[PDB]
């Protein structure tokens, strides 16, 4: 059997109903290694599978992470894919870079906290006017609120309602939702590195790898054996997702 940790609330990665894409993926991950594919759910954000799940041995795979990780061992990246500007279509808007000085003029920015959408709001001095906006969107732990859910598909809403003036988006996770936009939206993949005036440059665009524990070398083996082979079947998934393939 392969055992995958996956989130069982976290589109459109993933859900107990096997409806995201990573699921998917999981289901062909597996088919390809000959094996029966075991689904160990967490109630946690997918951003914790590694550190409660995986590196606690409750289960072996993690199907999606930056290659490179340092926590666990990662596959061949499977696909790359970067950070997008999101904005209504026909209304003349010129936005292809952080560079933009279209960027400039607006001040509602549909963003997740500690992705390098901040670095960059910082770096072009719109931060701290968007501080609030990004809060009133985006959940933190509390008392009440001890499994913090990730919903990207509200942010590609802000910009379809207008309240945002544009959202800078992981591009999987926004996908799907800018397809079906009830409003026509572009979306527009950030260069790979993004130059900054003091910093250093900030990576936008990121390799994608399956993950195993640092020491599971031999079922990494057969990983990468299956990735590759399953190449096409995997690709086809993603690409039906909407997702931008680079
Ligand atoms: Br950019």
């Amino acid at each position: 059997t392969l055992k995958v940790c996956a989130a069982s609330d976290e589109m459109p990665y993933s859900n107990k109903q096997q409806e995201g894409f990573e699921n998917q993926l999981a289901k062909i991950l597996a088919d390809t290694m000959d094996r029966e594919l075991e689904f160990v759910w967490s109630d946690k954000a997918a951003i914790f599978l590694v550190t409660e799940k995986l590196l606690k041995n409750q289960c072996d795979v993690v199907m999606g992470v930056d290659k490179g990780d340092p926590r666990v061992a990662t596959s061949d990246p499977y696909y790359k894919s970067g950070y997008a500007f999101i904005y209504p279509a026909d209304k003349g808007l010129d936005i292809k870079n952080w560079q933009s000085p279209a960027l400039k003029d607006m001040s509602k920015f549909a963003i997740v906290p500690g992705s390098p959408s901040e670095v960059m709001l910082r770096e072009i001095d719109k931060y701290e006017g968007n501080f609030n906006y990004t809060m009133s969107l985006i959940g933190f732990k509390s008392r009440r609120n001890q499994y913090v859910r990730y919903a990207p598909d509200l942010l590609v809403s802000e910009v379809v309602s207008g309240k945002a003036d544009i959202a800078h988006i992981w591009a999987p996770e926004a996908a799907r939702y800018v397809k079906s936009a009830s409003v026509p939206l572009k979306m527009v993949v950030s260069e790979e590195i993004a130059p900054t005036r003091d910093g250093e440059g900030v990576r936008q665009q990121f390799e994608q790898s399956i993950a195993v524990r640092s020491d599971d070398q031999e079922l990494l083996k057969e990983i990468n054996t299956a990735l590759h082979k399953a190449d096409p079947k995997i690709k086809a998934v993603l690409k039906d997702e909407g997702i931008p393939l680079l």
